[PDB]
């Protein structure tokens, strides 16, 4: 844990001090909140550390003596909450204790205060909220009183003010909270404020549901007022139509208002005088109980409907005579029966009564009593809803009535607001708009757009009305005429600031554009500007950028341009006064930028460069208001303009980040919030300009980089704005196809990077952000991983991984780092090193080094590979026995102050690491099955039963996670599910839910624990019939009812949607929905509709529960009250994609075909069209909604609409290009529904298109026209894309003649700027290229609109819909050769060839899966049809620089559709074989498999999502096999992929095929691939596969053919035959062919039999050790290598050699015999498969060492163990095989007992010598220790060889042996001998010898030399006068020739002789001997092996001899060493290196 900064204590000391002296105080306090606000990272440590010097007993000194300073108050706060966090985190019991005690009245006294400040409440809300979770709640009713008193506050925020309600209704919940608000001020403080301040927002409305449910709770204890009913009421009608204060109000109310006066209200009336005081009395009380939603079903179960109506119906005739009474009288009952219309079943009731008789007639009488008309449309709305009822309306003239009293502005605007509800609940019946617009009023709904212009907030039924009529309006005269478009102008203009009904604005002028005459009424420049401002100020809205650029590219002109341009220069002048003027243009210059046909003015006017300087101008100077705002727009301005166009970015980027680093900045950031500032904007900004890859050369990355960090540099606690930035750095790297990564690393930004991480180790956003830049950089280029390793990188996520221990994100992100920087190698022995180290801790009582290595060890099994290595060496075992003792051993508890943490902390974080472990260790098949054999599922169990938590510490919440992860992953298998239920865990996980509350993950992974228990359904019925489930399922059913807060609703709706989705069993829907949740969700979405995050999840749950309950159930089988639910919601959340998918599945799933009239009647038909409308690009809701609509008339509608369109351009009205628009687009609805009979419901489609083709003909430029007809079409392509046989699809496009049309259309360049016509269209193409049958029309055409196909794509490169599209049309078209080769000869322009255009493209919407996999799949097939139709290839896909700009896309997370479409694109590369260079060249195969490797670490993606992503792969090295690149492969593990798809996906048949597929194909394409299958492959296939070859058509036949393939080759058969389970594999396929025992079976049989035949003629087996001799001789001849590693044909001929040998060994050999020669060539050719390294693991696996001892000992014929003898002599040179060969029991006395044999035997010396020298060189190689040979006769035998020598008849190579073993082997222990033997006297002689054999004299010197490693031979040698024998030499030989190696070896003996000696140094010395040395230097110092001897015996005299160093220092050494350098002029030959090293 981390120290505190210790300026904390001088803090702490001075608020101790001066408690009184205030200013010093608040000094004080002001910098130990600045010691404890989060911004420092020692937030909680410094707030522990001011605790504990005591300091609280100070701030509470201080805020009793200055109550009335609020400073105080916000620091004191700050502190209190600091501690509080720190506090939950701890876990000390210690301190919870006492900040309750002494830390609690602190903030009791600042909420007593009436605190306004939205930090000081903040922060004391969160301080009782940390506290309760701590386990020591601050009692509600102390601070219940105070948190009132802060309403009596008027500007109060209302995001502060919902935090404090909340607050008061959970302390108002008991008696004594209740009682205290009571006696402070009732509910009227609270009530006042809300009806005085409250308003609409999301967060008055959340303020105002809490200060409901406080007073519904001070009702339960009569805590209420006689002011709180009406005060109620009032507020009921202020947030009347927001459901969720409703439904808090009524709940409320209900409470103040029993049952029991509901009924004697009711019977007052029925009974009570007209006109008496107890029936008026009566009347208002109902007016009151009908705001209560539980009262309202009783008032119609005791008919209170029709006395309501009945009032009504009496009146009118009332009516003249006293107007005024009776209008009220209308006003109250019509409210009542409003409130009434809730149910449907309610609504029956009203229409039963004769309501809409009643409340019309009633209209008819009001035209002049507006509160009464007001309160009439109220009523009606709800009946309007139905279709029935709103016909009934129009046949009374309501609307036609209600019309012109708006179009003569109702004044009051609730009033005109009732009425324009009412015209727009009325206008979304279809039957009704023909009304409303074509028979009269299409243009009264215009001009009443003008009167409450900016009023519009629930009243936004004046845009709505006209959305719904627009579309059939023929002209834009009359809308423009009465002003419609000026009040909607005018309108925008006002409510530009509110996001939802500003996007609604923007959608009706885009619709207004689409009008057919609207260019005429709406290019003034008005129009223009309103939309740009409303695009400026929401950029994060993409359907209202994308409706604003769609009406611009209609109505916005060049003068738009031109008159916004003008004023550029003097508005940036003038910004200070005038900050609207600028905000105004830059609006424009944004906007309009995003305009194809008018970006170009802006650049060619360079207002990019203008704008920046005046963004400086605006910083260094002097803040004014707006400056902020202005900064802000403006940046955002210059980044959309520089992105809408096509130039390099590098200028503008540098200029925002000198912008950012102005002097200035700092100060205009003060003022502002940290996470919404200039700063973090212009971060924000260069980012996305970054994001775009616009950044090209080394230069300008180096700039564009350096510049990046000079922010970062400049800022350091800005952490939004160092996020950006890291992304920036992100991008950049990317940019040049990588090529940013090398410069990234050499500015120094990853160790920057670094650095940050390392210097924010809390912020887990950075640490992601920071891992991301380098993940991404190495996976670019591994090159950086070195880099890595050296900024300490390691250290860097090792922290954060314990930092973060629960972050997936973090971890997916870190996972290919921790590989890399990992010990690849180091890893098997220092895992197996603290696997004994915690096994031994168990077997004392030392509970801390548990923990301790514990802890270590997790940190290494991070490493995927790692996790496999422990699982590997018995970790499951291990870990079953630490749980043994860790959960037996708790009385270790009491560690006494000898580790870090102590305690019980100690005890759960043992028990956190121990299950941590076996966490890591499930990551893959390996880990988690050896687990499960191990009884670990057990061993969890137990784990998490020792969490009894009796007391909650701060390792325990961890400790259930990993605990409960665990057994997720484990109990998944389905044997170990039913060891869990044997052991009663289902209750013991319920019980650990609520041992833990407060715990949203423990319920999240006790939940997802559940269901993995619950893998079949009987499995299901055990878990859902167990009590503590049925208990846990009814308490989450509670919180989705009662709990206020929202995030405990959203977290409790998960937990259920979890259970259904993993369980996936009618049972669990079954009892989750008879539990209570289908109707409690349900009312989520009928209360917070409005609440998207809410209606989502609401919706997602029951949508699951709707796959098996019929839903209706729930309410009666009546299912309109769902349905209007789901429709209600679906208005509110038109315009979130998200929310309109699941609410249409909901819907879809409740309904049913039989349920058309229901739906027809709710106008559901209209919504789900309007939803299709504005998300029509969305897949999703075009199924969904399609669905919906084949229950609502499917096939009638689309037929009588096509014979319609057919009538209309026959007769030819003067309108019918018009007419028929309307036509199409309600068309293209229908064509989305499943058609169940094709043939009725599309009777008409090839002449309706041949009528439209004719339409648009003489029709041309209907813009709307020419876009419905692309839609109607594209709908009519999508339904059959597939099916090629269909007609009533892309074939009739083509047949009917449209498909020429649009070509022509396209082709003219009058539709290109119309993007809702060019979206369809291109799919409809798309459809007609794949459909085989219209492809050669699609050609026949193409050529004419080809190159506009690339102006096209220029000009939109910015629209990522239209983008897809046309990408899409070129990924189909460019199948056909004709078709593919149109394309490259046509597709040419400013941007490159199509190539390099599409490269741009993707690079442009890199974020955009459906342009990236949409470019990549056209690249792939548009290089391979070219390759196969002889065209020439693309020169950058030859080029490799597609590879790498491609490479550079495929970033650590992106998507698995996007890998594979990488993949396909490699694969089809690799087919065509027309780009291997390139291939190669970028490593595309390596870099595939890494990612592949990736993602198994990360393990995110899904089983069937890496099925895909294996089978893919499998058919890349299919390719890459038939490309000839088996090379490329085997650089990396390439054959191992299949391998691994085999062990994972044995099961998965799509996998298995597609692998047998590719194993057939590599092995016909090399021979080695066809050894690898038979030796590796086809052993896996027969077993890890065997089931699905067994199973599976197309297995078995695949498998089949890949076996016929194998034995098609000689040998083949043979090994095949022997493989392990081939034969049960090839048997279960012949019952196969049973089963089919058709056409297939019969060939499949065929197959089995040729197999079968195959491997019996090839079972031979010829062949003998002579034979796997003459083969690796003639190798290691020819050059070729013999590692089995690398040339895996050698395999068999290594399992050959080891069973004959093995065999031949087991008798006594005669050399002479047919299997003893045999044994000899055996042996010979081990050893040539000894001299190579790779093989020496092969060899130790089969006891090659062992075997060779056992022959060399057992056999007696010594020339059997010559060569066993040689073949271990080979093995043995290399160390670690002389290691093992040397170490085994008896080695150094066996092979020496070899030597004494050859000594003691009788043969001719010649041979005598022989089996010396090979013996004696193996003593050699295995003497590895000079000690070894010790107690062996080794030097006995070695000096009788040498006087055997001096006798003759050996040569002198045999005493080479001799001494070269002696060396090895002399040691203190055989010094006795050597003297006895005179060996030293006998080298001396011979040193002397002047006629010494010149071939031995080297070996003498050097054994000589050696032997001095004895202390006592050292010294003997100088007595014996060895020294003066060696200089006698060196004078001797120093002129001769053929000396070098005497001068050498000579002068390394005299370096040994005398190194640290003073005796033979000094007489070395009298003899001359140092000038000898340099002597040996300046002569024949240009001979390198002399020159180097010379230097290394100059180093030994030196060493630790000061006398040597004066001697040589004026001896003429330096000299002669100076000249030994001069020698070298560049020679790096090895021998000249180290001479120059010496
Ligand atoms: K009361
Ligand atoms: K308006």
């Amino acid at each position: 844990k981390r120290n505190p900064d210790a300026g904390v204590a001088t803090a702490v000391q001075s608020v101790i001090q001066h408690q009184t002296f205030k200013r010093m105080l608040l000094f004080g306090l002001r910098s130990l909140a600045d010691f404890c606000s989060p911004s420092n990272q020692l937030y909680q440590e410094n707030a522990l550390d001011a605790l504990d010097r005591g300091v609280l007993s100070a701030i509470q000194t201080a805020v009793t003596t200055f109550s009335d300073d609020d400073d105080l108050m916000l620091c004191a706060s700050r502190v209190l909450w600091a501690m509080s966090v720190a506090i939950k985190e701890e876990m000390d019991p210690a301190h919870i204790a006492r900040v309750h005690s002494e830390g609690s009245p602190v903030i009791v006294a600042v909420v007593n205060s009436s605190p306004t400040d939205p930090q000081t409440i903040e922060d004391s809300m969160n301080f009782v909220d940390n506290l309760k979770r701590a386990g020591a709640p601050v009692d509600g009713a102390s601070l219940a009183g105070g948190m009132l008193s802060i309403f009596t506050k008027t500007a109060l925020d209302m995001k502060t003010a919902k935090r404090v309600t909340a607050a008061l209704a959970i302390a108002a919940e008991t008696a004594e909270g209740s009682t205290a608000l009571y006696n402070a001020g009732g509910t009227s403080v609270l009530l006042t404020y809300c009806l005085d301040q409250g308003d609409l927002s999301d967060a008055g409305v959340e303020m105002v549901e809490g200060a409901f449910d406080t007073v519904r709770y001070m009702a339960g204890y009569q805590c209420t007022d006689a002011t709180t009913l009406p005060q109620c009421i009032a507020l009921m009608d202020k947030y009347r139509g927001r459901k969720s204060a409703s439904a808090k109000g009524s709940s409320a109310l209900a409470a103040m208002i029993g049952p029991e006066q509901l009924q004697k209200c009711l019977n007052t009336l029925k009974t009570a005088e007209a006109g008496s005081a107890e029936y008026d009395e009566a009347l208002v009380t109902l007016g009151s109980m009908s705001y209560i939603s539980s009262f309202t079903d009783e008032i119609v179960r005791a008919g209170g409907v029709p006395l309501l109506i009945e009032l009504i119906n009496s009146g009118l005739p009332q009516m003249e005579g006293n107007p005024e009474k009776i209008a009220s009288m209308i006003s109250g009952a019509a409210k009542m029966l409003a409130r009434i219309a809730s149910n449907p079943v309610n609504v029956d009731a009203i229409v039963q009564a004769g309501g809409v008789a009643t409340l019309c007639t009633a209209v008819s009488y009001c035209t002049e009593s507006m509160e009464a008309l007001g309160a009439l449309c109220m009523a009606l709305v709800p009946l309007a809803s139905r279709e029935s009822l709103a016909h009934e309306i129009v046949q009374y003239q309501t609307f036609a009535t209600v019309l012109p009293i708006l179009y003569q502005n109702v004044e009051s605007p609730e009033i005109a607001a009732l009425a324009m509800e009412l015209v727009a609940t009325g206008s979304q019946h279809e039957e009704i708009q023909e009304h409303m617009l074509q028979n009269q009023a299409a243009e009264i709904c215009s001009l009443c757009c003008q009167y409450h212009t900016a009023d519009a907030s629930y009243q936004q039924h004046a845009i709505s009305a006209l959305n719904r009529l627009v579309p059939r309006l023929t002209t834009l005269h009359g809308v423009s005429e009465y002003g419609g478009i000026q009040g909607v102008i005018a309108s925008l203009n006002a409510n530009v600031n509110n996001e939802q009904v500003a996007l609604l604005a923007v959608q009706l002028l885009d619709n207004f554009s689409e009008v057919s005459d609207a260019k005429t009424y709406m290019s003034d420049g008005t129009c223009v500007d309103a939309v740009l401002a409303a695009m400026l100020e929401h950029e994060g809205n993409d359907l209202l950028i994308s409706a604003g650029v769609h009406c611009l590219a209609r109505i916005a002109t060049e003068d738009d341009c031109a008159r916004h341009l003008n004023v550029l220069d003097t508005a940036i002048q003038t910004a200070r006064g005038n900050p609207d003027g600028v905000y105004r243009v830059l609006a424009a210059i944004s906007g309009l930028s995003r305009v194809p046909s008018l970006r170009q003015i802006f650049e060619e006017k360079n207002a990019s460069d203008t704008i920046l300087a005046g963004i400086s101008s605006w910083i260094e100077c002097s803040r004014f208001e707006g400056q902020n705002r202005i900064i802000k727009a403006a940046l955002k301005t210059v980044k959309n303009m520089k992105i809408s166009g096509d130039g390099d970015l590098t200028s503008c980027f540098a200029a925002m980040c000198d912008v950012a680093c102005l002097p200035q900045v700092k100060r205009v950031v003060e003022l502002e919030e940290p996470d919404n500032n200039i700063l973090v904007a212009d971060t924000a900004a260069f980012r996305d300009l970054a994001a775009t890859m616009r950044i090209t050369g080394a230069e300008n990355l180096e700039r564009c980089i350096e510049s990046v960090l000079r922010v970062m540099r400049k800022y350091p606690d800005s952490r939004r704005a160092q996020l950006n930035c890291l992304e920036t750095l992100n991008y950049l790297a990317q940019c040049d196809g990588g090529e940013g990564v090398a410069i990234l690393s050499r500015t120094g930004g990853l160790n920057a990077v670094v650095q940050y991480l390392t210097r924010a180790p809390m912020y887990l956003d950075a640490q992601i952000a920071g891992f991301t830049v380098l993940a991404t950089s190495a996976k670019i280029d591994s090159n950086v991983g070195e880099t890595l390793r050296k900024c300490n990188c390691l250290q860097a996520l090792k922290v954060a991984m314990r930092t973060h221990a629960k972050s997936k994100e973090l971890k997916r992100t870190i996972a290919p780092l921790v590989a890399l920087l990992m010990p690849t190698d180091a890893l098997e022995t220092e895992i197996q090193e603290l696997l004994n180290e915690c096994a031994s801790a168990c077997e004392k009582n030392n509970f801390p080094h548990l923990h301790e290595n514990l802890a270590a060890l997790n940190e290494l099994l991070i490493s995927s590979e790692g996790a496999k290595i422990a699982a590997r060496l018995g970790i499951g075992a291990h870990m079953c026995k630490y749980q043994e003792y860790i959960s037996a051993h708790e009385q270790d508890a009491l560690a006494v102050t000898d580790y870090d943490i102590l305690g019980k902390d100690l005890f759960d974080a043992t028990v956190s690491e121990c299950a941590h472990a076996m966490e890591q260790v499930a990551s893959t098949r390996s880990g988690r099955n050896a687990l499960i054999k191990a009884g670990n599922v057990a061993t969890l169990i137990s784990l998490y039963e020792s969490l009894k938590a009796p007391q909650s510490q701060y390792s325990e919440e961890a400790a259930i996670h990993c605990l409960e992860a665990l057994r997720i992953l484990l109990k998944s298998d389905k044997r170990s599910a039913e060891l869990a239920f044997e052991r009663n865990f289902v209750s013991t996980l319920c019980v650990g839910i609520d041992s833990f509350p407060h715990s949203a993950p423990v319920l999240g992974a006790t939940c997802a624990c559940l269901a993995a228990m619950a893998t079949t359904p009987e499995r299901v019925q055990m878990l859902t019939a167990q009590p503590a489930f049925e208990s846990l399922l009814q308490k989450l059913v509670f919180v989705i009812q009662n709990d206020p807060s929202k995030d405990n609703k959203l977290v409790a709706m998960r937990a259920l949607q979890e259970l259904v989705e993993i369980t996936n069993d009618a049972t669990m829907a079954n009892k989750i929905a008879e539990a209570g949740a289908v109707t409690a969700l349900f009312r989520i979405i009928d209360e917070y509709g409005d609440d998207e995050q809410l209606t989502v999840q609401a919706a997602e749950v029951l949508a699951l529960l709707g796959a098996f309950e019929d839903l209706r159930r729930f309410y009666d089988n009546d299912v309109r009250f769902p349905a209007q639910v789901l429709t209600a919601a679906l208005t509110k959340q038109k315009n979130n994609e998200t929310a309109v998918v699941h609410l249409l599945d909901v819907l879809n799933k409740l309904a049913t075909s039989e349920d058309r009239a229901v739906l027809r009647e709710l106008g559901v038909m209209e919504q789900v069209a309007d939803a299709m409308r504005v998300h029509s690009e969305s897949e999703a809701v075009t199924r969904l909604g399609g669905e919906l609509f084949a229950k609502m008339g499917a096939d009638e509608q689309i037929k009588s609409l096509m014979l319609q369109i057919i009538e209309t351009v026959e007769s030819g009205a003067e309108d019918t290009a018009q007419t028929v628009d309307i036509l199409c687009g309600r068309l293209a609805v229908f064509l989305a529904a499943p058609l169940e009979d094709p043939r009725d419901a599309l009777q008409h489609t090839e002449k309706c298109l041949g009528s439209l083709v004719a339409t648009l003909q003489t029709y041309p430029g209907s813009e709307r026209l020419e876009g419905n007809v692309a839609l109607v079409c594209r709908r009519l392509c999508d339904r059959c894309f597939d099916d090629a046989d269909d007609p009533y699809g892309a074939w009739a496009v083509a047949a009917s003649g449209m498909l020429a049309q649009f070509a022509g259309m396209v082709a003219g360049e009058t539709v290109l700027a119309n993007k809702k016509f060019l979206g369809p269209a291109y799919r409809t193409f798309t459809a007609c290229c794949a459909n085989a049958y219209c492809m050669p029309t699609m050609v026949e055409v193409a050529p004419s609109f080809l190159p506009q196909t690339y102006t096209l794509l220029e000009m939109h490169k910015n629209d990522a819909e239209t983008v897809a599209r046309v990408l899409e049309f070129l990924r189909y078209f460019a199948e056909d050769p004709t078709a593919c080769g149109l394309i490259v000869q046509n597709m040419s322009g400013s941007s490159g060839d199509v190539v390099a255009l599409t490269v741009l493209l993707m690079q442009q919407h890199q974020n955009n899966d459906a342009v990236v996999c949409a470019g990549m799949e056209f690249l792939g097939a548009l290089a391979y049809t070219l390759s196969q139709a002889g065209y020439e290839p693309l020169p950058t896909l030859a080029d490799g620089s597609v590879l790498r700009d491609c490479d550079a896309l495929m970033g650590s997370n992106s998507s698995s559709a996007r890998q594979l479409a990488h993949m396909h694109m490699i694969e089809k590369m690799l087919l065509s074989k027309a780009y291997n260079d390139a291939l190669i060249q970028e490593q595309a195969l390596k870099k595939l498999t890494m990612s592949l490797k990736a993602e198994d670490d990360k393990k995110r993606f899904s089983d069937e999502e890496r099925a895909g992503l294996y089978a893919a792969m499998a058919c890349v090295l299919l390719a890459a096999g038939g490309a000839g690149l088996t090379g490329e492969m085997e650089k990396f593990n390439g054959f191992e992929v299949v391998l691994q798809a085999i062990e994972e996906f044995g099961e998965n048949p799509t996998v298995i095929k597609e692998v047998n597929r590719a194993l057939q194909g590599l092995s016909m394409a090399d021979v080695n691939m066809t050894a690898r299958t038979v030796k590796e492959a086809v052993p896996k296939l027969c077993t890890e596969a065997t089931t699905a070859i067994q199973t599976d058509a197309e297995c078995a036949d695949t498998f089949c053919d890949l076996m016929l393939q194998l034995v098609s080759q000689e040998g083949n058969g043979r090994q095949l035959l022997q493989v392990y389970g081939l034969e049960e594999t090839l048997q279960g396929v012949e019952n196969l062919a049973a089963y089919y025992g058709e056409d297939f079976g019969t060939q499949l049989s065929e197959k089995v039999a040729m197999i079968r035949q195959a491997m019996e003629d090839d079972q031979p087996r010829e062949k003998t050790c002579k034979d796997v001799y003459d083969l690796l001789n003639s190798r290691v001849q020819q050059g070729l290598s013999v590692a089995i590693s690398e040339v895996a044909i050698l395999q068999e001929e290594v399992e050959f050699l080891v069973s004959q040998m093995g065999m031949y060994n087991q008798e006594q050999l005669d050399h002479q015999t047919a299997m003893g020669a045999d044994h000899q060539y055996g042996n010979m050719a081990f050893e040539l498969l000894a001299a190579t390294s790779a093989n020496v693991k092969l060899l130790q696996a089969n006891e090659f060492s062992k075997m060779e001892l056992a022959l060399i000992k057992g056999q007696a014929d010594p020339e059997i163990v010559l060569y066993a003898v040689k073949a271990l002599t080979a093995f043995c040179k290399f160390p670690p095989a002389a290691q093992d060969t040397a170490r085994i029991q008896g080695c150094p006395a066996l092979v020496t007992e070899a030597c004494s044999k050859i000594n003691k035997s009788g043969l001719p010396n010649e041979r005598k010598e022989e089996h010396l020298c090979a013996r004696y060189f193996l003593v050699e190689r295995t003497a590895i220790n000079r000690n070894l040979y010790n107690k062996t006769p080794i030097m006995t035998e070695l000096i009788n060889s040498w006087n055997d020598y001096d006798k003759g008849a050996y040569t002198t190579t045999l005493l080479r042996f001799v001494f070269r073993a002696m060396r090895r082997v002399v040691s203190d222990a055989h010094v006795e001998e050597l003297l006895k033997a005179n060996v030293l006297q006998r080298l001396i002689g011979i040193i002397s010898d002047v006629n010494a054999d010149m071939a031995l004299l080297p070996d003498v010197l050097f054994l000589l030399g050696s032997l001095a490693v004895v202390p006592e031979i050292k010294t003997k040698i100088g007595e014996l006068n060895g020294i003066a024998a060696c200089t006698d030499l060196l004078q001797r030989a120093l002129p001769k020739p053929n000396t070098a190696p005497v001068v050498t070896n000579v002068c390394l003996a005299f370096a040994n002789i005398c190194i640290g000696h003073k005796k033979n140094t000094e007489i070395f010395s009298k003899l001359g001997g140092p000038a000898l040395n340099v002597k040996v230097l300046n002569d024949r110092g240009h001979e390198y092996d002399v020159c180097n001897a010379a230097s290394v015996l100059l180093c030994n005299l030196l060493y630790k001899n000061e006398s040597m160093k004066k001697l040589l220092g004026t001896n003429g050494a330096p000299a002669a060493l100076v000249k030994g350098l001069s020698n070298y002029d560049g020679s790096e030959e090895k021998t000249a290196i180290r001479c120059l090293e010496s």
